[PDB]
């Protein structure tokens, strides 16, 4: 199919319209750059490999490229691996981009530099030199940066990556790059604001420093600045889970009144971690476009009861006041001022860690004529009261958020502690009105808990101590609910009536209610399913489920189910037939997931016992031992089968005799050590099969038909046991040969032997004496 | 060191005082009796192989043969694997056994034989035909069991291995058996108490068949009989994990009055799931030595507020009651009888699965003055309502046991329901008075509810709700406590006075308790250990810890932590030196479990913060790539390292240059693919070593030092990657000849090549050819 194999480790791609040449040799256990990059080559991506050295032989053909992407060849010793610790740090030699009369964007992040490269082509406009070994700045060294538009120095020196002195910076260094829009010194040790910077700035970043004092003028003539970031300087060090050096004298970073008053075109302003007690309404007198303010990580609790600042803020529509609290201070309710009412635009409103026990309606009252606002986000307060019914007067909201508290009658894990959340590196929502309070401590629930909220699209209960058996009343005023997470719970169903009350309910997850199922002699009736009338996705997994009252799920709607982490091992036990239609009354269901259940074997009779519908099947990770391949005649439906990480040791002698149906067929991770004579022939409408990790030595043409092969998007035979004899001869020559996409060719699809080939890829091997 | 290695697959060990010669090949992958099988062999063990049959050549020279063991060399379909299903029956051919004078066990299970097998020498007393196909005894076929004492022929025709028909034995087919002692029919299909039965009898066991009716003469002759069941006979089939079939009509078993009139010796008796609605005191008239009775999975409910029987039963031990309760009942509270008050001898009453709402003081009155009492089971009752200081009248007992139930301000798991509890296969109550609470529905705890209980010595919270910062005031009352299992709850640590008033408290476990580990912001003081001052062990698995609010955790008197599950990789991310001691002051500490906390490397420092009598570490299951073998020297009392299940790749060039101390070196489960060339040299206090599941290729001389070698009291070397070629010579040959302890030298010590040696046991291995 090919007249000249493709030997380059790395892939390329070709997009017409733009004309661009693509090659990606990421993470390729490259030790030098390859030969025979193609020469029309325009983006070139070496990340993550360990090629010492860039020379003027690194790129000489290669006079098209417009971006090189040399990230982490080389990164610092505490933020790579301690296995594989790069010895030197990377060896640029000169002249190596001067001749790169296109490159606009340059990213040399993570490789141990000492200096800004000198040499750049002036054609440059993005410079990325992140988590480097440079830490002064000088103006000779940036000359040669003229046309230089975007400007990444952050991480080169701090507690990862440290210099061990302060970060120092030329007077004016930055001032003649008269194009630069985006400078950002995070993470450096920086002491001042440097002055001064040049008036095209739209984004400067200096967060995660040493800077004690803004002076005045530090930003008098930035009037194109939209983003500001001064996070992080004199740090609320309360919990850090970094090293972390708070301002002497428990002083706030000082930004004088006026600092910026020239930041006429400020969009973001981001305050966070700054040790600041008072916000005064001055700061933005004369910003009047401002739209995102982080003021979290400060100490501004009693400012949130007065925060005059809000009435010069009628543009803002995201507010951070998240963890402001006193420290051991557990105060009463919470106390908003006034002047929130005052925020037209405000669409997220987030006040974690204000730390009170109680919340009551009348708190809120200064947002209740606030007509844009979509999330209300009050978690991790340790709140223990909450009449939930107050919220009927936020109906227009679509997340209402009480995560994580202590009430009884979406942003990363870490977000608001960690050192810097844009770091770079080498859900119900969509329903409707929700409210979310999962990980809470409610153990009882009753109908009038939930009065007033017939608006409700998802209600998230994840995580509490419910402990009840739910007989179909405990939801009635959930006239409209489409999601219940009832997840990490201790449901008891010993009615079926449970949920019967969410006559809307479309999706239901009682995964992790294994409490009530781990203990002999209670009663579980698991086809509460058949009253719920448009539910479409029921998740159960991870229950322990070992046995069962009643002996078929019943529903004429759902399609989904997953069942993961259970025991069909006990419920199907050899020689009890009782539960093998247990899912076959599910009537629409196209999608089962009983991956997880222990299943060493399938006693006949599961197949049989199938939905008619069934599309996409999952039986990973059972252990399974052996497959009657035969008995898939029974799901005429099927499309998709995962039978991953199992102990399988054969394939069907015909798969078209099997399943006439499967395009999706995953065999990764089994102990699979031949192909049968005619596996795959007449398997025309197969489109994707994976037998990775297994521990094949040969395959032959009869096993694997070309016209299967290339109707295949995808191949996956990597991390086998290939054996690279003259016997393996079609295989390597189709393999080195094919279109269809095979991964890791480059790096996993290697000859185990004999001797000579052994670690040698498939891809490189040469087998003419097999002809001579 | 040996002149002729073992080739023999068995194990062969001698007990010079029995006079025995003891050969095991269980589980052996034979499929022949192997060659060569010591001719003074007196207990030859073949269970769990796949020998198709026995003929006079099988134990032809081994006529000192007291026990043969052959279970389970063709197990019936349901019971055995459905990968490696047995095609045929085992075949035994005439005088298979005859010449086996000295034959006294002989154990037949589980093979699929049709007929008694005949020839049997007289001097058998045992004999075990269990779960094969035979269902119609005949007296004839018994007339070679002159002598038999021991009979076991159940498990012949029930749901897991039917036979299609009802289990016939002939009128007195026993009776001529005048020595039998034992006699097991169960769960065989039979419809009436064989008679007549010989009267040397002490154990019957008749359960799990069809009997509906016991004759009044059925047991009139068995005067020695000391142990009768007749359970699931008529079973109660609610809930039931097996098809389950009931007497019609919702009948009992049936015995009348008087037929137990001859069991004058009887100490057992059997009554478990029956559907008896009455216990006649009539059936213990002339039975006064019954110490055991199980009336468990009855419908004997109204009969425990009644129960005259009680009164005859001066000398019960044990009386089980569990699981009686009228199907759809919740009732108000229980109601003991107080005839119970006369059961003077009793130690252990269990009446777990009565199910009713409210425990109260009253209802324990009918057992206030059993002097014997030690354990009181009330769990699996639905109980919501307890006053737990009610048990202040109960100090004597030795276990309070409340487990599983609703209560809100060791028998194996399947026990009550499971068909055949008896089935053969092919904790802190040694602290004093126990109350266990664990899996109910507490979700505060005041001092207050441990009033009156300051005897207690072991409280079991685990799997409760306890959600609440504790402060030193809960557990106030619990002066002699040395024992609380708090796992399972979630724990909140906010301050360091948790637990403090338990003074005595030697074991703590709050394993299990993540919630509030898992959300950011939260405050954790792990230094609450300081202030128990006789604390010797400390379990906090599976924490999730990944925060500490306190960097030092202290302790005069903590020797054993486990802290497996958590995230010491974030508390000790590189670049972060704030946690590198957080256990250097457990200055007592003498085993700590570190495994599973994600350590792909040991960041400089750990081994240096380690406290200073640490003897016992693991480190396993952390995918540990690397291994700074030298800092080990800082563990100056180390003697246990387990490094299992991680990705080493290397052992130190000198083991003894890196620990003078280290006795017990677990490696296994690693990718180590050979070993040093003097490892060992010199490593004079090693005593334990395991390099099983690495990739080991080759092994000389010099790594693995004589003098070393004869102090291992074990080494392992099984599932490696053995080259056997003329270069493993002296591997070989050492393994062929040590006496070095090496596990699975006839199962998992093998060639993996060169291709004609591949699978091949290096014990078999003939190197000759290498010395021409
Ligand atoms: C190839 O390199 C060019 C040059 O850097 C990339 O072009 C940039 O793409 C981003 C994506 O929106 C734009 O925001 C930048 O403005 C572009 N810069 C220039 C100078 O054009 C291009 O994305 C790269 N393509 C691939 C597939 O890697
Ligand atoms: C940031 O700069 C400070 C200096 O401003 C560095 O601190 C010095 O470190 C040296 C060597 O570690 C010490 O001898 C000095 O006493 C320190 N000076 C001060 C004022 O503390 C610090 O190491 C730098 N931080 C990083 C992460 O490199
Ligand atoms: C070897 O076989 C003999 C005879 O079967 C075993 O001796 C019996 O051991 C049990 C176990 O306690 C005793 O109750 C019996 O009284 C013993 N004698 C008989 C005739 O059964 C002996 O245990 C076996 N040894 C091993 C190591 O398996
Ligand atoms: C136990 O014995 C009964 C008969 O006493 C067996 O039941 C018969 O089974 C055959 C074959 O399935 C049926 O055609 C008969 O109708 C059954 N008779 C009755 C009375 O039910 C039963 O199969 C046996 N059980 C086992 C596990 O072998
Ligand atoms: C059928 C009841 C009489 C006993 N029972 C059996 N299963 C259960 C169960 N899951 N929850 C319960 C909760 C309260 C009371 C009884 C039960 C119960
Ligand atoms: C110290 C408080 C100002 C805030 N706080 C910080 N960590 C915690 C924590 N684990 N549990 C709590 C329980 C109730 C109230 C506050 C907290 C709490
Ligand atoms: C809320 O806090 C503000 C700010 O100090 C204060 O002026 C006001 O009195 C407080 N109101 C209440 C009800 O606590
Ligand atoms: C909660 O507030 C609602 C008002 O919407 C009221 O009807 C209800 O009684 C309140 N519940 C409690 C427990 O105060
Ligand atoms: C509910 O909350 C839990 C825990 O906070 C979260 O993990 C889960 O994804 C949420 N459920 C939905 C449906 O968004
Ligand atoms: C579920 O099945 C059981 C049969 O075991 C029956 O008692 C119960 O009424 C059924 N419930 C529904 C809703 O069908
Ligand atoms: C307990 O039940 C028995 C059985 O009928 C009855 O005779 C007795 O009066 C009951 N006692 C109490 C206190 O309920
Ligand atoms: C529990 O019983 C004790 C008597 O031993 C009594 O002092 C206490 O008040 C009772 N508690 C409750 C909540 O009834
Ligand atoms: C406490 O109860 C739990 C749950 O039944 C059990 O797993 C655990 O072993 C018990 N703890 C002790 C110390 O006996
Ligand atoms: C500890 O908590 C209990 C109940 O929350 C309270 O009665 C007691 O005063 C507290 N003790 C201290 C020292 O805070
Ligand atoms: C635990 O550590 C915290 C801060 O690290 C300290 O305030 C507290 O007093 C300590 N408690 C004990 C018992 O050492
Ligand atoms: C390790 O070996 C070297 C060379 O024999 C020796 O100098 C050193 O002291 C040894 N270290 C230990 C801890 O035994």
């Amino acid at each position: 199919a090919r007249w000249f194999p493709k030997t380059l480790p790395c892939d390329v791609t070709l997009d017409v319209s733009k004309n661009h040449v693509i090659v990606d040799c990421t993470d390729k256990h490259l030790t030098e750059i390859p030969g025979g990059i193609p020469t029309n080559t325009t983006n070139l991506t070496l990340t993550i490999n360990h090629i010492p050295d860039i020379s003027p032989a690194s790129f000489h053909r290669l006079v098209h490229l417009v971006e090189i992407d040399f990230r982490c060849n080389c990164v610092p010793i505490r933020l790579g691996s301690k296995s594989n610790m790069c010895p030197r740090r990377l060896q640029i030699k000169p002249r190596s981009f001067s001749g790169l009369t296109y490159l606009k964007s340059l990213y040399l992040d993570g490789n141990q530099l000492l200096e800004i490269p000198q040499g750049l082509p002036p054609s440059l406009q993005l410079l990325s030199l992140e988590a480097n070994n440079i830490f002064s700045i000088r103006k000779e060294q940036l000359t040669e940066l003229a046309n230089i538009e975007i400007l990444y120095l952050g991480q080169n020196c701090y507690y990862r990556n440290p210099c061990y002195v302060s970060y120092s910076i030329e007077k004016d260094a930055f001032l003649n790059l008269t194009k630069l829009k985006v400078l950002s010194l995070k993470d450096n040790n920086v002491t001042t604001v440097p002055t001064v910077l040049p008036s095209t700035l739209t984004e400067l970043y200096l967060y995660n420093n040493m800077i004690a004092e803004i002076q005045e003028d530090d930003f008098n003539n930035l009037n194109q600045l939209q983003i500001l970031d001064l996070s992080g300087n004199c740090p609320r060090c309360y919990n850090a889970p970094f090293p972390c050096t708070p301002c002497k004298n428990n002083s706030p970073l000082q930004i004088p009144v006026n600092a910026f008053d020239a930041l006429t075109e400020l969009k973001v302003l981001r305050l966070h971690s700054n040790s600041l007690q008072h916000v005064p309404p001055r700061w933005f007198k004369n910003i009047n476009n401002l739209q995102e303010l982080d003021l979290s990580q400060n100490f501004l609790a009693k400012e949130i009861g007065d925060a005059k600042f809000l009435h010069f803020l009628p543009n803002l529509i995201q507010l951070d006041l998240s963890f402001n609290f006193e420290l051991q201070v557990y105060r009463a309710s919470m106390n908003l001022s006034q002047a929130f009412s005052s925020l037209k635009s405000l669409k997220i409103l987030r006040i974690r860690g204000y730390v009170f026990k109680e919340l009551k309606s009348f708190q809120l009252s200064p947002l209740h004529n606030l007509q844009n606002l979509e999330v209300l986000d009050l978690g991790t307060n340790f709140i223990k009261i909450a009449n939930l019914s107050m919220f009927k007067q936020f109906k227009r909201l679509k997340v209402i958020d009480l995560s994580v508290n202590k009430i009884s009658p979406v942003l990363e894990q870490l977000y608001y502690f960690r050192y810097d959340k844009y770091a770079r590196s080498c859900s119900c929502y969509k329903y409707g009105q929700t409210l979310d309070l999962s990980k809470n401590s409610i153990f009882f629930i009753k109908s009038s808990d939930f009065q007033h909220l017939s608006f409700l699209k998802c209600l998230n209960l994840s995580g509490n101590l419910i402990s009840q058996t739910l007989n179909g009343s405990e939801f009635q005023p959930l006239a409209e609910l489409r999601y219940l997470d009832f997840s990490n719970n201790r449901l008891d169903l010993l009615h079926s009536t449970a949920f019967e009350e969410l006559r809307k309910l479309e999706v239901l997850d009682i995964s992790s209610n294994s409490h009530y199922f781990q203990s002999e002699g209670i009663t579980h009736m698991l086809n509460f399913t058949k009253n719920l009338k448009v539910l479409q996705k029921l998740m159960m997994n991870d229950n322990d489920i070992s046995s069962s009252t009643s002996r078929t799920m019943e529903s004429e709607s759902l399609r989904t189910l997953e069942f993961r982490g259970n025991h069909l091992d006990v419920l199907w036990r050899d020689g009890d037939n009782r539960y093998l239609q247990l899912f076959k009354n599910l009537l629409k269901l196209e999608e089962l997931d009983i991956s997880k259940n222990s299943l060493s074997f399938l006693p006949s009779g599961v197949f049989d016992g199938m939905p008619p519908n069934l599309k996409n099947l999952s039986l990973a990770k059972n252990g399974l031992k052996s497959f009657i391949w035969e008995k898939l005649r029974y799901l005429k439906n099927l499309e998709t089968l995962d039978l991953s990480h199992n102990q399988l040791t054969t394939v069907p002698e015909r798969l078209s005799n099997c399943s006439r149906s499967l395009k999706n067929l995953i065999l990764k991770n089994n102990q699979i050590r031949s192909l049968t004579k005619y596996f795959l022939q007449d398997a025309f409408q197969l489109r994707y099969l994976d037998l990775s990790s297994n521990k094949i030595q040969m395959i032959q043409k009869t096993s694997f038909p070309e016209n299967v092969l290339n109707n295949l998007k995808m191949l996956l035979l990597h991390h086998n046991r290939f054996l690279c004899t003259c016997d393996a001869v079609w295989f390597v020559w189709w393999v080195q040969h094919t279109e269809v996409t095979i991964p890791y060719l480059a790096t996993d699809v290697t000859c185990v032997g004999p001797g000579a080939h052994k670690g040698q890829s498939v891809i490189s091997l040469d087998l003419y004496t097999c002809e001579l």
